[PDB]
């Protein structure tokens, strides 16, 4: 198991312009084309991220490369986090692969934002900071995934995905 395989469960494979569990355009593997409520603007986004007049619609290798350049956009923006930064230093390889998918999915603001259990995570208190991330919106919203994660971040070992 790994970042990219764990993700690619987590978010699916779709080839044609769908909307989010929050009603936004996306496509691929999890890649958000806008908050827009307009299929036009998705479109337009879509043929300037691909690089092609799509029509909405991209090929598995075009998902995979958005899907590769997300992820590298991801750790990049930990690792300049000054909030977050620092409790990915001080992570094992797995719980990293955790903050990652978090960090995929709500972007590098959103979970700085998780303070009570970001200090929690850095001081290795799983089972407080397990508890602490599930009293939140992402839990509530999307409450299989926020398991699978939280599960990941709290025990240091892939089994939620196994
Ligand atoms: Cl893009
Ligand atoms: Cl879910």
């Amino acid at each position: 198991m790994n970042i990219f395989e764990m993700l690619r469960i987590d978010e699916g494979l779709r080839l044609k312009i769908y909307k989010d569990t929050e009603g936004y355009y996306t496509i691929g593997i999890g890649h958000l084309l806008t908050k827009s409520p307009s299929l036009n603007a998705a479109k337009s986004e879509l043929d300037k991220a691909i690089g092609r007049n799509t029509n909405g619609v991209i090929t598995k290798d075009e998902a995979e490369k958005l899907f590769n350049q997300d992820v590298d956009a991801a750790v990049r923006g930990i690792l300049r986090n000054a909030k977050l930064k620092p409790v990915y230093d001080s992570l094992d390889a797995v719980r990293r692969a955790a903050l990652i998918n978090m960090v995929f999915q709500m972007g590098e603001t959103g979970v700085a934002g998780f303070t009570n259990s970001l200090r929690m995570a850095q001081q290795k208190r799983w089972d407080e900071m397990a508890v602490n991330l599930a009293k939140s919106r992402w839990y509530n919203q999307t409450p299989n995934r926020a398991k699978r994660v939280i599960t990941t971040l709290r025990t240091g070992t892939w089994d939620a995905y196994k």
